[PDB]
Order: C-alpha cells, then structure tokens, then sequence
C-alpha cells in the first residue's frame, strides 16, 4: 500500500488503507484519511488534514510555506476534505497568522494540472479549478464554481456559487453566485444556465435569476437599489437568495 | 548506447527498442512502447496506451500519456501517438484520447514542446510545431504544420490552428486561425501573415505576395467569407500556398479569428 | 549526512561543506554550491553553473538546464546565481547561449515563486520578486527591486526597472522603465511604483522628482529624445531621476505606455 521508496515522517498519521506511491514525502504533522491515494513524486507538508478518498497526482506540492513574505514560519494549516482530485503539479499553501491561520478545501473539488491554491483560501465544494487558475490568496471560492484554464483571482476576491470564468480571465473584484465572466480585465457576460440546468433548477428559478442578472447589471439601478429591487424573489428562490446574498458580501465592488 | 536506470520502474509490458535511455526514478507504465533513440529523462511518467516513436528527448517531471481529469470522460481503451525526432521539455502534460471523440491524442514530427506546455485530449499536432512554455492546447485542437504558438497561449477546445500561423505570447485563441496568421491578444485578433517564418523558411517572392493579396480579400476588402472564397480560386491553382490559406478558411465551420 | 544518500552527486560538482541537498536531487557535473545552501528533494542541477551562499532551491525546479532556443548546439554556456536566493517549486532556470552572453545571471536576495521561468541569457539583479509563473522569455535584463506579479510575461531582450512594478497577467513587450507600474495585456503604464518607494524608504524629495519626470516623458507630448533633454536636469540633481532616464535611454524595443 504504501510503497517502500516512500518517505513516512514518524509523526505523520496515516489511515489503514492509505496508498502512497514511490518517492513521496509525507512530512511531519500530515494526516491523511481512510481511502487516500497519495501518488508517486508527491511532497506533502504539514500541519495538514488531509480526508478521506482523495487523489493527489505526481509532482504536487501539498502543505507548504507560502513565500508570501508577511509569513515568518508560524505553525499555520491546510485542511482538505473528501473525494477531491488533485491533479498534476498542484501548489496548495498553508494559511497566515494574519488572517485565519488555514487554507480549507471541501469536498468533491477537481484542482487540474498546475493550479494554485495561495494561503487562506477557502474552497467550498463540487468546484472545478481547470488548468494553472491561480488563487493569490484569501480567495473565498463557494460551490459549484468553475474557473476555466489561466484564471488569475486577486486576493480577497470572491467566487460565487455556480459562477464561471473563461479561459484566461483575470479577475479583480467579486464574481457574484452564477455569473460568468471573461477577459482580463474580467467582465460579467451572463449567467451558468448550464450548472443550473445540470442541477435540475426548476425552470421557474431559472427564469427568476434571468431576471435578477437584467435588475444588477441591465437596469441602471445602483447596488443597493438592486439590493431591494431583488428582496421579494430572494424570499421567494433560495436560488435568487444565493445571488442576493453575494453581492451584499461584496463589500469591495462585483465585477461589472 | 541504451541505458535503463535501475531506479526506473519499468512496466513488464512496456516495450523498450535499441537505443532508448530511460533516467532514475522514471515510471514507463503498461502498455508504452518506445522507439529506437528516444531519451527519457529522470523524473518522467509515461502512461499507456502510448507509442512514442524514435529519436525523441522528454524532459524531466512531464506527464506523458495520463487520462484527462473530467471523469465525465470515463472509458478506455483510449490512446496516446507521438511521432519521431520531438523535443517534450520540463512539465508537459500530454493526456490521452477519449471515446467521445478520436479515442487517440496524436503528435507527428519534428515538433518543439516547451516547459508546462499541456495537450489536450483527442488533440492533433502536425510536424515541424513549436509550442512556447505554457501554451495550453485545450481538448480536441488541430495544430498543422510549422505553426509557433507562443508562451502562454491558450487554445479553446475544438479549435484549429493553420500551418505557419503564429500567436503572440499571451493569446487567448477562440476561433480557428488560418493558414500563415498572427493573432495577438486576449481575446486573439488578427493582425498579419506570419512574413517572417515564411522569409525563414524559403517561400518564393511570387508566393509571399499572393498570400499579402489573398490575406486582403478575406479581412480588409469588407468581403462575405463565401464572396471572398469564390475571389480566391484562380490564386489557389497556381499557388499550393493560397490552397492551404483558402482551405484553412472554408473548413472553420466554427468562424475565423477576425 | 547533509547530502541525502538518495541523491546523485556529480564527482566533478563542487560542494561546501555543509550544503544540504535532498532526496533524489540531482548535482550534475560541473555545479558548484556555495556554503549554507539547502537544495530540497526531486531538484535537478545541471552544468556549467555556479549556485552562492544560503540559498533555497525547491521541488520539482530544474536548474542549469540547456535553452530549447534553436541557435543552442551543445556549447558549455553558464549560468550564475548569488547568495540568499529563494527559488521556489518548478521553477526553470536556462543556461546562456554563445549568440549573446555565454551566460545567464542572477544576483542576491531574490525570491522566484513557483513555476517561474528565467530564459537563457536573462540578467537579474537584486532583491527582485518574481511572483508565480513569471515568464521571461530570453535577453531579459530585471533591474533590483522590481516586482513582477503572477503570470507576468516578459518578451525577449525586454528590460525590466529598477523598483517597477507589474500588475497580475501582465503581458509586457516593451522596455519597463524604472519606478514605473504597469498592467494588462498588452501592459500599460498607469503610474508610478509610490508605495513600492514608501517602503523602501525614499525621501519625499525623490519621490516628488520621480513625479514631475513621469510627466515630461509621459504626460507632456514629447518624443523619447525630448523628454530625454528635458529630463537632463532633474536627472543632474536626483540619482533616481537619472536612474529613470537611464532606463529610457537604454531602451532597444521602445517604452511601455
Ligand atoms: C558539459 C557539462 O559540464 N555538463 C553537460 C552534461 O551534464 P551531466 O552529465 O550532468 O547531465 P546528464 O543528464 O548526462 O547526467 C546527470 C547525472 O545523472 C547521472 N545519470 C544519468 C543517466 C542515468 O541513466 N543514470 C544516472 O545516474 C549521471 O551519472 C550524472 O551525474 O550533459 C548535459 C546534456 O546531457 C548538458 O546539459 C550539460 O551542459
Ligand atoms: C524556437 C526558438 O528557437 N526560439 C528562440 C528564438 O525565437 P524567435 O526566432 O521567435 O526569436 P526572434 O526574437 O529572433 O524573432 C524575431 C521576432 O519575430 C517574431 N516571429 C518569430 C517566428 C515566426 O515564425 N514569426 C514571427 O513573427 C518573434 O515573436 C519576434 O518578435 O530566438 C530568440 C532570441 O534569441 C530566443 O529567445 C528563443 O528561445
């Protein structure tokens, strides 16, 4: 299971049925969950949790030192949940003293070749990173999030819910939930009719988050007159809430 | 001149011709047959089904022949094709087909794959290409012959990029590129004939200008595609070179970087 | 010991000692490691290269490797880092080639995030930051100071300032001049590098003739060669000033605007 050309840290703690593939390091303080299958050439560093059922592929770097350079060696984590994928290359960072001391990951998350994960951020689940998107750091990323190859988030940018981002976007402000942008700088096009569909939204939800791209983005309204304007469809959708409740968190502007 | 590293894992049905060097700590999985000469540097994972042809050199912590990560592509057999004399350098990821579409990713001859370069599924690459660091080929893209895709150059899925056609570094292609095109920016525009790499490689005076001419008549004369096709059959007969242009245009259902 | 059993060490490579160096790391011929250095685990290390003091070399870089430029035919070009150097996970550093300097150079206390590419022939200064997936295609000279932010790209023989700063996926294909900020694809000057001088502790005085000659080579209509005379005499006063104007005046491909 675990293969003998293997480094095991005495101090790291690994369930039973864990595979680790040849010449990985699992550093000291790592954990790793029941059904975890740690592939060749991978250095993981801790303190990290790691779950259960995950997949980590060859010539990732899993739980280092951000080279941010307000980190000066605090004894800060990562934690990843269950069932994610990380594929070829991934760099995921642990957190700073300065915000929350973790980067956190959920559940049923695809990372793709290359992607980066900077310190403190915090990916939600089912999200799909595509190839070499880059987090800088304090990313909040929520559900179902797709960010296409060589998308390029600022730090303290958030990602919506069911949002999607073109190849290539580099995204400076908030991405409100279900809005798709593209370009850099990145610009707001439509919404992910798509992810809707592809979790059975009925079509009256739908039709109602049709409607509340037009009052945000088509109307002229300000903010907070969208704020209101939407107030009525968000207590009737928890769909319509989602989106409603995303631009009131962007306390720093969405992107337009 | 054949040298297995005995720190390299070599698969039982792996299949290893004269001359192949394979470097520590590599892995040649089942199902990979390598051809004469080629070079396996250390720190490389090969992945089959794949046969990868002679005289090839693949660089250090590439990824060569893995399954595609969407698991909405499950299934298999699928396959991985590289031909002879290419040059894959540090980091390349080369995913396999899928039997949704060619079931085989394929690359020719001759071609020159840069530092975390990454091939997509199902894709195709012709002879004599160049790929700069990080260009990104995304899923079923056709790349022809001698076109250079510079650093970090992204290419939608489904997209075709014509032989001699040239990206500036940093493009974020979407729509096919002719034939002979530069394209800069994100999103790509189209700026000119890529006259340089025809000069370096010894196209005729007579032929440069015909491609000058025929670039005209499809971006700059306010022409119809269809119109500006129908303009170019008689420079098409005499020149092979305004064919491969005209042909590039007619088989882009998907639409034209403009 | 230091040097981890698993790693292969070249006999003819040149090790202080007490070098550290990792797990399946490998030291090619002709590399030499300056005292204190830690090269971590799966690091590649070719030859002829010349690595200095307490430096830090992560996973997954390749290090002293031969250029993929088509000129290359196999000479023994070099490679040249200084002390304090952090490079960080698959970064990949060329070798020079003999069409220009036989050599690529990097100098002190600068920090090569991950996946950072630093093409043959490159000349970095000091205290430079190169942030995730920086690509500097060839040719490229980065004066000390500067910050270049992810994903930045640097076409070849493009020159880079001293304390300039460019923003995230900036693609830059033109000179850089000194103390200036730019962005986007194609990059674009916005302003000067203020808060970059701020912390490092410029006088109000410097900062404000870095100002006023950001207007004459950018705000004023003047040809290069214009704002060039013009900026003679603040240039005469200043230090940072004729460091901007040496910057102008030193550009082959033109100035970013
Ligand atoms: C002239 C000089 O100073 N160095 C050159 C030399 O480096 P160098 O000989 O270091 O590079 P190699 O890749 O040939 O070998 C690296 C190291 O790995 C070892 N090894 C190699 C293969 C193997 O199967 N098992 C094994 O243990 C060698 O014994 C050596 O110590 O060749 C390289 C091209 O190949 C060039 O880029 C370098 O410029
Ligand atoms: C594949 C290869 O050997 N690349 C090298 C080559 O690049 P390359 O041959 O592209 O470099 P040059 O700077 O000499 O090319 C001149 C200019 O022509 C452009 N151009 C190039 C090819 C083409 O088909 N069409 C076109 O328009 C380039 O973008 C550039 O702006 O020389 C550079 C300068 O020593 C090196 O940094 C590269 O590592």
């Amino acid at each position: 299971l675990i293969d003998p050309r293997a480094i095991i840290d005495p101090s790291a703690r690994l369930a039973a049925d864990v595979q680790v593939g040849p010449w990985s390091i699992v550093g000291a303080e790592v954990e790793i969950g029941e059904g975890t299958v740690i592939g060749p050439h991978v250095v993981l560093k801790g303190p990290t949790k790691i779950g259960k059922h995950n997949r980590i592929y060859q010539f990732s770097s899993v739980g280092e030192d951000t080279p941010d350079l307000k980190y000066k060696g605090e004894p800060t984590r990562l934690v990843i949940g269950d069932h994610n994928v990380i594929r070829e290359g991934v760099t995921i960072h642990r957190g700073t003293v300065q915000d929350r001391a973790e980067t956190t990951i959920g559940d049923h998350n695809l990372i793709m070749a290359y992607a980066h994960i900077g310190h403190d951020s915090v990916i939600g689940n089912h999200c799909i990173l595509v190839n070499n998107t880059a987090l800088a750091g304090h990313v909040h990323v929520d559900d179902w999030a797709i960010l296409s190859g060589y998308t390029l988030v600022h730090q303290y940018c958030r990602i919506g819910a069911h949002s999607f981002s073109g190849m290539g976007s580099a995204i400076g402000k908030d991405v409100p939930a279900y809005v798709t942008v593209f370009g850099n700088p990145a610009e707001a096009r439509s919404m992910n009719f798509e992810g809707m569909r592809r979790r059975g939204f009925s079509s009256e939800a739908i039709h109602a988050l049709r409607r509340a791209y037009k009052v945000v983005y088509r109307q002229g309204h300000t903010v907070e007159e969208a704020l209101a304007e939407l107030a009525e469809s968000a207590a009737q959708f928890p769909e319509v809430a989602v989106f409603r409740d995303s631009i009131q968190s962007a306390t720093r502007g969405i992107t337009r």
